[PDB]
């Protein structure tokens, strides 16, 4: 260990994620997010070693200034143990800005869990390792506010939750302002699509979208994907009015093609 000398204004500390020990689903990437913005890209990914085993081919795609994701081609093997070296400390970063210390996570991959939603017969089917295990109607986004198709990855799930208009910027007592408390939300895009519970439109579950994007299934069904569903895991929408979800989202890696990822954005 070699020690390097440091100023807090110039230094930038690296977060990893999934966590060290986590069992993942066949999605997740590995992230490194800065504190700071990162001037000089190549440095820092010269500066991270992810290993494999099975070892896989891969590459870093930064989302933004301040972080950068690494994956393979496709989703990854079940079983698949990850060691990620984020040995940044020390490292001139650009800008005069150095890396505050090294970080070292390990992970596994878990089961393949991939659940479709499809807009053609309003569904939304759960499989795991190839088999059905589970089939729930759901309420999609409405024509004038769709859900994306694509590929997203599960991120964070809450039993309670309330989505607030004020964060968008439309006050609650707004015409367009709502207030809302959500049971059994599991999170599958930064923009804020979530699957969740909606008592609400039960009737409408099956048969037609009156959602603004988030997947709504019933209590029980929202329920069961958030016990059922782990970070890392796969829903794909197919077959709506809407596009795709944008790749850089934050949980959209996987809509951007294998070639632009693999060529990166950093040199
Ligand atoms: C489930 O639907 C989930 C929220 N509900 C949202 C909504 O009410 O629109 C979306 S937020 C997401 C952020 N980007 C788009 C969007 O167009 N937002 C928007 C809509 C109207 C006005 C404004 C504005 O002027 O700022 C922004 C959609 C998401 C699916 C939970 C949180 O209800």
């Amino acid at each position: 260990l070699t020690f390097q000398t440091s100023s807090p204004a110039h230094l930038t500390m690296p977060y990893v994620m999934p966590g060290d020990g986590e069992v993942v689903g066949v999605g997740e990437p590995v992230a490194i997010r800065f504190d700071e913005n990162i001037a000089d890209r190549g440095a820092a990914e010269k500066a991270i070693k992810i290993t494999t085993n099975p070892p896989v081919e891969g590459a870093f795609y930064w989302l933004n200034n301040r972080e950068v994701r690494w994956r393979p081609e496709h989703f990854w093997k079940p079983g698949t143990a990850v060691d990620v070296a984020v040995n940044t400390y020390g490292v001139d970063l650009g800008e005069g800005m150095f890396g505050e210390d090294n970080v070292q996570t390990h992970f596994t991959i878990g089961d393949e869990v991939i659940a479709t939603a499809d807009d053609n017969t309003k569904i939304l089917t759960v499989r795991v390792n190839g088999e059905v295990v589970k089939s729930m109607p759901t309420s999609m986004g409405k024509d004038s506010t769709p859900t994306a198709n694509g590929i997203y990855i599960v991120g964070s799930r809450y039993k309670h939750i309330i989505m607030d208009s004020s964060t968008y910027g439309v006050p609650v007592n707004s015409p367009n302002g709502y207030r809302t408390d959500v049971d059994w939300a599991t999170q599958i895009s930064y923009s804020g699509v979530f699957v969740h519970s909606a008592p609400w439109s039960v009737g409408a579950q099956g048969h037609t979208n009156t959602s603004h994007g988030c997947l709504n299934v019933s209590p029980s069904n929202a329920q069961w994907f958030y016990d059922h569903v782990k970070r890392g895991d796969i829903v794909e929408v197919v077959n709506t009015v809407g596009g795709t979800l944008p790749g850089i989202d934050g949980l959209g890696d996987w809509n951007i093609p294998w070639d632009q990822w693999r060529a990166g954005n950093a040199k």
